[PDB]
């Protein structure tokens, strides 16, 4: 007999509002050729109003096929980056999708630069998308940033093909809980102490990225907060708490910025913590939350 599995764990707090309509626009973006997914994301990127910093983020890992892209002719550039958005089966396909997540991102940051710089073939000047791909670039472009910034970074995870210093803990508040281990996890990770957020865990335990499977076990979550967690600021706001079965479930809702967009930028998100009886974290789900607006338009 189990009181909680993993699977029964991610449905907590289960009225949580998502912002669904981003893994919505991604499944549109999929149903949409090659070529409309470059030029489409040319646009997201370029339009956004965003400044984009590698700087607080990495490249070593991808910059030997960085040379390679720049020293093949435009014709061929033009192929890799539609093998890469098509998900052909190539070598840098493969190399690309050994890449972490950051790494994607500087990946095609440069490549982005580049294509201003002439480096790198451009989007052909002039190229217009079929109306269904306007359709989706249209509804990108409405997001709040933070969300369009979501979007991208879930379409550049899937591309491809598969086959640092800690601070001291600082004080932080939550209106509406005094649970420690949550309060640990939070300055733990601002602190990027990775390791002391990790072992707050149970040894089955799980944390769940937004739109993204649990990720199992202390050894894998490591990895992922070193691939994906350094230089985010974590700003939660307030928080209610309920035992269940002698457990504890915690919801805090606020904010985190990425080192990607420092702080022009917030995403609103949902923690949603199973703590056990001995105050360890069995399941923590981050989601993106829906915005006002999104509420409205998905009923009417
Ligand atoms: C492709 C492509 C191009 C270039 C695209 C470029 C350049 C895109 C750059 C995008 C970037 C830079 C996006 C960055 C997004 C970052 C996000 C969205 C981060 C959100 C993080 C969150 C929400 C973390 C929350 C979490 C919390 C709070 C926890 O407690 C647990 C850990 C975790 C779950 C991590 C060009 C133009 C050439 C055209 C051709 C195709």
């Amino acid at each position: 007999h189990m009181t909680f599995t993993i699977e029964s764990a991610r449905s907590i707090f289960p009225d949580t509002q998502v912002a669904n309509v981003i893994p919505a626009t991604v499944a549109s973006f999929n149903q949409l050729s090659g070529e409309d997914q470059l030029a489409l994301l040319w646009f997201v990127y370029t339009e956004m109003g965003v400044t984009i910093t590698p700087a607080a983020v990495n490249m070593i890992f991808a910059e030997k096929t960085l040379t390679q892209i720049q020293q093949m002719p435009a014709q061929e550039q033009t192929q890799v980056m539609c093998d890469l958005v098509n998900h052909t089966d190539t070598p840098i396909c493969r190399t690309y999708s050994s890449f972490g997540t950051n790494v994607k991102l500087g990946f095609w940051y440069q490549l982005s630069e580049w294509m201003k710089q002439g480096i790198v073939a451009p989007i052909p000047e002039g190229y217009q998308l079929s109306t269904k791909a306007s359709d989706v670039l249209q509804a990108i472009r409405q997001l709040e940033p933070g969300q369009q910034l979501t979007v991208l970074q879930d379409i550049v995870v899937n591309m491809g093909y598969t086959s640092q210093q800690v601070a001291p803990r600082t004080q932080i508040n939550i209106e509406g809980i005094n649970n420690e281990t949550v309060l640990s996890y939070m300055e733990n990770m601002n602190a990027f102490n990775f390791p002391a957020a990790v072992a707050l865990f149970t040894e089955d335990g799980a944390l769940q990225p937004p739109f993204q499977e649990p990720i199992v076990g202390q050894e894998s979550i490591l990895a992922y907060m070193h691939e994906e967690c350094y230089g985010l600021k974590l700003i939660p706001e307030q928080g209610i708490s309920e035992p269940v079965e002698g457990f504890t479930q915690i919801k805090v809702t606020g904010k985190v910025q990425t080192p990607w967009a420092g702080d022009s930028v917030s995403i609103n998100l949902a923690w949603r913590f199973l703590l056990n009886p001995q105050g360890k974290i069995f399941f923590v789900a981050i989601d993106v939350l829906a915005s006002p607006q999104e509420l409205l338009n998905m009923g009417f």
